[PDB]
DNA sequence: GGGGGAAGGACTA
DNA sequence: TCAGTAGTCCTTCCCCC
């Protein structure tokens, strides 16, 4: 089996240089304004010049603006992005039936029936990326390995406009010195959880009781990285299918005024239904991030697809059920819809 | 023990 | 006044075979 991961770089940032050339080479950060106050907010991305000085996705606007004064700063213009990233993704699909579209710049290609081995792949690899370059002026790093984690971890070596293969051997080289942080799934949190039982290398999953471990990670975890130390994961490529659309915004300021907070829900609600565009959803979640930054939801499943109206009158009770059994004030109000018909 | 379902978590983008 | 937004999958917990 033969997998080709598409990375587009620094995606947001990118497509505003493309959309506006003379930005190049200057520090481009792409902002997510709250609206709080004056600069509230964070960053989603930013080019690598930014990123130099060290501007990364995640810190706030100002901790950035503190660092890089004369960077340019963009608001996110997500309906944007999404448009350039679905033609791009079309031009993906020309190069394989079998396509996985993680995200919104991320999509992983089962080529093992279209190549004979990973210098054809690696030749596929350097045609995709022409083609996206040629059609919509965007560089993409592509990874290449015998399954998605491993194809994933070469883009992730590659990066910013790269192609690297990492073979079967390569597979055992990293099985036994990639740090385990550096795999997919497992974040700050697991890392130190590992840590406790002395596991920092995927080969040291292999030295461990199993149970020892499913009691630390969990037995979905756990099954994972041992099947990838044993060089066993071979996951198939799917077709993605969107199972959830919601939306969730920041209030002037923190509430526990049902009058105050609804217009801010019903606004994510009618942004909601704007993003479902055909899909009928049989759940609703409101979700709400309370003051020190927690986040509490209370959601319904219905028989039968939920009509805008019905979602205007539960999300007000899903909301009150918050408010009753939640005693903080919330920060941050959204909705999120599921399980379509 | 574990199927189901709701809500809390962790993780990726 | 540092602390965004979108989406997926797994764990925890409780009711109840
Ligand atoms: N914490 C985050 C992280 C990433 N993102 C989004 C923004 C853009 C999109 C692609 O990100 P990039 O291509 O810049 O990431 P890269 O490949 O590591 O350079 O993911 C977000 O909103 N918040
Ligand atoms: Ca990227
Ligand atoms: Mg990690």
């Amino acid at each position: 089996m033969i997998v080709l991961f598409v990375d587009f770089d620094y995606f947001y940032a990118q497509v505003e240089e493309v959309l506006n050339p003379s930005l190049k080479g200057k520090p481009v950060v792409v902002c997510v304004f709250s609206g709080r106050f004056e600069d509230s907010g964070a960053v989603a991305t930013a080019n690598y010049e930014a990123r130099k000085f060290g501007v990364k996705a995640g810190i706030p606007i100002v901790e950035a603006k503190k660092i890089l004064p004369n960077a340019v700063y963009l608001p996110m213009r997500k309906e944007v992005y999404q448009q350039v990233s679905s033609r791009i993704m079309n031009l993906l699909r020309e190069y394989s039936e079998k396509i996985e579209i993680a995200s919104i710049d991320e999509a992983y290609l089962d080529i093992s029936d279209k190549v004979r081995d990973y210098r054809e792949a690696y030749n596929l690899g350097l045609e995709i990326k022409n083609k996206i370059l040629e059609k919509e002026k965007i560089t993409v790093t592509v990874g290449i390995s015998k399954n998605k984690v491993f194809a994933k971890i070469a883009a992730d070596m590659a990066k910013p406009n790269g192609i690297k293969v990492i073979d079967d051997e390569e597979v055992k080289r990293l099985i036994r010195e990639l740090d385990i942080a550096d795999v997919p799934g497992i974040g700050n949190i697991t890392a130190e959880k590992l840590k406790k039982l002395g596991i920092n290398k995927l080969v040291d999953t292999l030295s461990i009781e199993f149970d020892k471990l499913k009691g630390m990670i969990g037995e979905a975890k756990a099954k994972y990285l041992i099947s990838l130390a044993r060089d066993e994961y071979n996951e198939p490529i799917r077709t993605r299918v969107r199972k959830s659309i919601g939306r969730i915004v920041t209030m002037k300021r923190n509430s526990r005024n049902l009058e105050e907070i609804k217009p801010y829900l019903f606004r994510a609600i009618e942004e909601s239904y704007y993003k479902l565009d055909k899909r009928i959803p049989k759940a609703i979640h409101v979700v709400a991030v309370t003051e020190d930054l927690d986040i509490v939801s209370r959601g319904r499943t219905f028989p039968h697809g939920i009509s805008k109206e019905t979602a205007y009158s539960e999300s007000v009770k899903l909301l009150q059920k918050i408010l009753e059994e939640d005693e903080r004030k919330i920060r941050r109000i959204g909705v999120r819809f599921s399980k379509f018909i």
